[PDB]
């Protein structure tokens, strides 16, 4: 089975049109049955590679790295790189749908980022709020289920609430799930699962001796997230930087040199073709 | 400073001579103070690169992968490759001392390797027992502090016992610490810390709302293990396979294509040179 969408007609809408910022997402033909719309094709009009379902990653995690560097190299303010990265998120979501990926986790704001200047942090909080607000209806139309993954302390209420609205609006979608990870840290996530387990123990609802690896997994914030199959990071940095820490224990790493504002869905597809050539054993044989 | 040992005299003993098995570890001249002996130099007589201490990794973790394929490519039984890996362990210990590395974690058997055949599991358990018995006096003489890291259920008692003797005999050594990781799994290690935390809660000695990331770290099996700075894996596989999961959250990954039985201390040094040259990102420790 090859779960790629059939190639788009030559005149099907494309994405992204970078002649404006924010980028205007194209109107799409209404879906016949009334379900999700077919995503716009890339402006190159490349088509997704034919990868069989048993060699496709179910869950791709991406550390979207290189935005500030991209801007500084051009003599632009670092925030201009983040701005350009918004369209890349949407392009990669479209390409993931075209390829057949069912889960996509995006590292939008790390807990490490509180070390940045408070001005850049304020920009990044407001920008993530704005991206979700600006793109939630497009994501809904594409069949995306999106929700927040992350930690509460210090995170703006407006960001949590904007994502909660998007989650409620897309809860029944099932083309692809996006974990939009904001104020996320893998050790912190595990710690919060351990706290919840501890609360249940204190209340007499859980015997400590019954705790297993599955107990931890069931007490993570979003226990429906599957293991990460393919872990991507741009800009040449070869670190997972605490992203999807529990979930990516057996992930394949494919570290790519392009900066995130230069990335497009063809780069995602190339990493997925490389993944498909690999053999995963999970400690067996 | 530059904490490397200087090049050895031309006639200083070398290691390893893989023309016999078990490999012979050479007699070494007594150390002046009566302390640890200078390790034998590599057969090639290469000397460790001059890397300043602030640029060296404090803690290197190594997944010792590719032993079985090394043997199968030669028409040998898989476990002949593991036998060749023993000399490589000791060569890498010697090279880590020459370079100035203070912490080395070695992945010798995972919690997932029980999925292998009973024949191969029996071999690997007995082999790890035998490696520790054969080499702990040598490691002691070099100033290595070695001890077991891993999970107790299923692990053979003979392995735990040999490592317990090695731990007691080297507990005062301080040239380098080797975490010898057998029946190790990062998710399981975290689970066991969470269990201990839960026992403290049930006993009224720990409040859930006082649990922090440091609480988890303090309840890992070996809480003195520092973060992994540099994570290496041989054989061309680009995955961490649940090794040092909490500790390597922020590590740099270097994937080396050589199979473990072909590896030597110069390959460890090459990876450390790459690590030392990498530009360190904003906010990193
Ligand atoms: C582009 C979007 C929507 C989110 C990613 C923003 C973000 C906080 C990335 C973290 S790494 P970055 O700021 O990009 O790193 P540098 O090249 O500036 O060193
Ligand atoms: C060298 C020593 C002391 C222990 C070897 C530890 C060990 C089982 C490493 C994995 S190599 P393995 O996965 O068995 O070999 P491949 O199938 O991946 O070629
Ligand atoms: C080195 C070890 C003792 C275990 C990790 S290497 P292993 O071959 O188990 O890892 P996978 O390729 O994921 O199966
Ligand atoms: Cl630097
Ligand atoms: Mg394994
Ligand atoms: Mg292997």
């Amino acid at each position: 089975n090859f779960p790629q969408l059939p190639p788009a007609p030559d005149d099907y809408p494309t994405f992204p049109d970078t002649s404006t910022w924010p980028v205007v997402f194209p109107e799409l033909p209404a879906a016949p049955y009334g379900g999700p719309c077919r995503p716009p094709q890339h402006t190159s009009k490349a088509a997704a590679p034919r990868i069989p379902a048993d060699r496709l990653p179910n869950h791709v995690a991406i550390v979207m790295d290189g935005n500030g560097r991209w801007a500084t190299q051009r003599g632009l303010a670092r925030t201009e790189g983040h701005k350009m990265g918004e369209a890349v998120v949407i392009d990669i979501a479209c390409g993931a749908i075209e390829l057949g990926i069912k889960w996509l986790s995006l590292y939008a704001f790390s807990t490490e980022n509180w070390k940045r200047s408070p001005e850049e942090v304020r920009f990044l909080m407001g920008f993530n709020r704005d991206v979700v607000r600006r793109r939630r209806d497009t994501l809904k139309k594409l069949g995306v289920r999106i929700r927040w993954v992350g930690s509460r302390p210090r995170l703006w209420r407006s960001v949590i609430n904007e994502l909660a609205v998007a989650e409620e609006m897309t809860k029944s979608n099932d083309v692809i799930t996006i974990n939009y990870c904001v104020n996320y840290g893998g050790r912190t996530e595990i710690t919060e699962a351990t706290r919840e387990i501890a609360r249940e123990v204190a209340a007499g609802r859980l015997n400590p001796e019954r705790i297993t690896e599955s107990t931890i997994a069931r007490h993570l914030q979003r226990p429906d997230i599957p293991d990460v199959d393919l872990f991507l990071r741009t800009s040449g940095e070869q670190r997972s930087s605490n992203f999807m820490l529990w979930q990516a224990a057996y992930a394949e790493y494919i570290f790519q040199d392009k900066l995130w504002p230069d990335y497009d869905r063809r780069d995602l597809w190339a990493a997925c073709e490389e993944y498909a050539s690999r053999t995963r054993r999970f400690g067996s044989a």
